[PDB]
């Protein structure tokens, strides 16, 4: 699957530590939409869909939480906590969010602007996307 | 001075808050770069400069800070300190931000790559610039 854990460069100046994030630099494409997630309660699920379009980068600012993703062949888990790791996925990738710590603040990069029509939401049809040999 | 103290629009579902931003959501720009800057010691100063290209939006995701900005003329002192509001400055302001809270995360958005050649590091200098550029009709 086409996924990276990213380790990313910081600046460390000023009495504290400075973290980048563009076009090339700590992330493989070009950057049009941020979003972050935070107050999160004890059962909070985010995801359950895949994108057609967009690439991701999330990482944990604050607090951590747990990622599975799939695509359609296999599956992995991820733990993200570290404000100088990312998870990368490439588009058509699905994935869960969950496990949340209380003081989890998640950031996601993206590629794209918000588009509902490019989401899947339904798993059956993302598996025939990515593995059926028809088409 | 042009600036403006946003309130985000959030998205409240899924047990959890969610903040978006690129264009014409929560931002006036369209979003090329962020960075965030965290671990501050106690007496830890940024900026200290202004920008010739670059719109901003400062977020303190976590804890609290305080920014001064400068146009040149007359200044102003804005305290950051939630996630449901931030700092857009336009170009050509100069800034500074201290008194950070030791958990302080503090994120910038901006419409630019990163570029030394748009840094206008002395006062001085910049006061004349901006100073042209407002007599020029700016
Ligand atoms: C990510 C995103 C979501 N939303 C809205 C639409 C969705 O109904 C809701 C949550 O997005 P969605 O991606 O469906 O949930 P998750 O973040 O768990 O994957 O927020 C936007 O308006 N813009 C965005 O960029
Ligand atoms: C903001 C930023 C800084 N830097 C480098 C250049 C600077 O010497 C240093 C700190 O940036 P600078 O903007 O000069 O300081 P501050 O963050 O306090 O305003 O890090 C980058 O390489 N890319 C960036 O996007």
């Amino acid at each position: 699957m086409n996924y990276t854990i990213l380790k990313f460069k910081t600046i460390n100046s000023k009495n504290s530590i400075l973290n980048v994030h563009q076009k090339d630099v700590n992330c493989p494409f070009e950057i049009k939409r941020i979003f972050y997630i935070y107050d999160f309660l004890d059962d909070s699920i985010r995801g359950d869909h895949a994108n057609l379009n967009s690439e991701f980068i999330f990482i944990a600012l604050n607090g951590s939480c747990e990622i599975l993703i799939d695509d359609g062949k296999t599956k992995q888990k991820i733990i993200l906590n570290n404000k100088t790791k990312g998870l990368y996925i490439d588009k058509m990738i699905w994935k869960q969010m969950y496990n949340f710590s209380k003081d989890c603040i998640l950031l996601v990069l993206t590629n794209t602007y918000y588009d509902e029509k490019e989401y899947i939401y339904d798993y059956k049809y993302f598996c025939e996307l990515k593995n059926n040999i028809v088409w």
